[PDB]
């Protein structure tokens, strides 16, 4: 057996090889797909299509007939035992009762947060972080490393970490003169007036591409806000996650939103599939997503940056297919 330390700082003993993992978190699932580890998985969170988007199955068709013995915050132990799993990956904020259900039937559990940060916050859905940039940078690298070790994908893990961060220098250099008063005020609109505030990767993706998350000063993590909040914030640009494409026509056809600066300016954009401004960092969101948003908002600073090729090279390497725009 092997002992690892997971992202809740739990020491976990696992078999020397894993071939029957159950992955109850979409972030770790997308990593495992990019580590070419799916033949070693036999169940996944039951809300995988919602959380990954309806087109995710294109990149991992093997997910379609995958068993679903739990989701992010619940598990069905009788369904889970029939799969004969050798490990379950859970999200960092999985309730203690759920982790205990799985530990009580002697199946190892590995909690993934993709964040370091303050120890007392490691289990919290919406953390308070004194250095969120460092916590998410180091946490994405530590997380990818951990998932790759469990699946014995070390070399591809190392390549995935190096790819995630390969463009950060370009953006730091090209956008280093953007002052706080000029940074582009941007808002992430999720279904049902949901947004992300502080302690999340969303605002980091915006910062690295010369923008600022208008909600992050007053909202903590992922919350439902009111229409009045968004009118007050009056963002210049509204972004929608690719997995929730219905949110764009919703906003565009909603008279209550019409006087917001982004509406008036026709700056309501569905982000690409790779450009995940999610509450958790994903390697493609750093590598490709931040470059997309930087080019969208400062096109005249990036004309030499062939993003189509960057995206193709990345997709052929980690998803073993081309990118397909929707
Ligand atoms: O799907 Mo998330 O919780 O926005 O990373």
């Amino acid at each position: 057996d092997r002992i690892i330390t997971d992202q809740l700082d739990r020491k976990v003993t696992i078999p020397d090889h894993i071939n029957r993992a159950v992955v109850l978190q979409h972030q770790t699932l997308n990593i495992a797909v990019q580590l070419d580890a799916t033949k070693q998985i036999v169940g996944v969170l039951s809300n995988w299509k919602k959380q990954l988007g309806k087109n995710y199955v294109r990149l991992a068709p093997e997910l379609e007939n995958m068993a679903m013995p739990g989701d992010l915050n619940s598990v069905n132990i009788e369904s889970l035992l029939a799969l004969k799993p050798d490990v379950v990956f859970v999200t960092n904020y999985a309730p203690s009762e759920m982790i205990k259900q799985i530990s009580d039937v002697n199946i190892p559990v590995v909690a993934i947060s993709l964040r370091t940060g303050e120890v007392g916050e490691k289990g919290k859905l919406n953390p308070t972080l004194t250095d969120e940039d460092k916590a998410y940078n180091d946490g994405l690298k530590q997380g990818i490393e951990l998932i790759a070790e469990v699946f014995e994908k070390k070399q591809q893990g190392d390549e995935l970490v190096k790819a995630a961060f390969a463009n950060r220098k370009l953006l730091a250099d090209r956008l280093g003169d953007v002052s706080a008063d000029k940074r582009v005020r941007t808002y992430m609109a999720n279904p049902d007036l949901g947004t992300y505030g502080s302690g999340k990767y969303t605002g980091l993706m915006m910062e690295h591409a010369g923008a600022y998350n208008v909600a992050a000063a007053t909202i903590k993590g992922f919350k439902q806000v009111s229409l009045e909040n968004v009118l007050e914030w009056n963002p210049a640009v509204i972004l929608v996650q690719d997995r929730y494409p219905d949110v764009v026509p919703q906003i565009l056809n909603d008279q209550g939103w019409a006087n917001i600066q982004a509406l008036k300016d026709k700056k309501v954009f569905l982000m690409p599939e790779y450009a995940k401004a999610w509450g958790y960092p994903m390697p493609e969101a750093l590598a490709l997503g931040e470059v997309w948003l930087a080019k969208a908002l400062y096109p005249q600073r990036f004309q030499d940056v062939d993003l189509d090729k960057m995206v193709n090279d990345y997709y052929q390497k980690f998803y073993r297919t081309s990118y397909k725009p929707d």
